[PDB]
């Protein structure tokens, strides 16, 4: 069923927007610290479900 959301606001950009934030931010964190050094000393994983 359509309602009247659609036209309203399905305020799906908020989701949207919260959902790249987080992925830029997680890419960044993960090269600064293993370029600062953090990461650089342990034994990561690099796990990746599917």
């Amino acid at each position: 069923s359509n309602a009247d959301v659609v036209y309203e606001k399905q305020m799906l950009y908020l989701y949207v927007l919260s959902g790249i934030g987080g992925l830029l931010l997680l890419l960044l964190i993960f090269i600064v610290l293993y370029k600062v050094g953090f990461f650089k000393r342990n034994l990561k994983e690099k796990m990746e479900a599917g």
